[PDB]
């Protein structure tokens, strides 16, 4: 459980951007479609692809973010929220150079 939240930990730090993610969630498919836009190519971690890993992996999301659905976004390490918190960063003008300061790749 303790290593389990390390691994998180540690993909979040490796990673400019990581989606914590579900194959069939609409809001998922949403947010990896903004990120393509914006020319960035994120670790997607698709958590119903993982067996029972995945609702352990989601124990430590809401452990560490306070957030239960995904797609749970981290940029620069850092826990941004959903699809629709990201889009309102996108929105407000400050994704851009949160990607910038994160080196997002592509
Ligand atoms: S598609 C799976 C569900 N995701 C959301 O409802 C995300 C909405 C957010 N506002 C966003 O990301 O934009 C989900 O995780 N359902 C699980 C649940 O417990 O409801």
């Amino acid at each position: 459980g303790s290593r389990l939240e390390d691994a998180v930990k540690k993909t979040v730090a490796e990673n400019p951007v990581v989606v914590y993610s579900k194959t069939w969630c609409s809001y998922s498919s949403e947010v990896k479609s903004l990120f393509k836009r914006l020319n960035v190519d994120p670790l997607v971690v698709e958590l119903d692809e993982l067996g029972a890993q995945g609702p352990q992996i989601q124990k430590v999301l809401e452990r560490l973010t306070g957030q239960h659905t995904v797609p749970n976004v981290f940029i620069g390490g850092k826990h941004i929220g959903g699809c629709t918190d990201t889009v309102k960063l996108y929105r407000k003008g400050e994704l851009e150079p949160l990607l910038s300061e994160a080196n997002a790749k592509k």
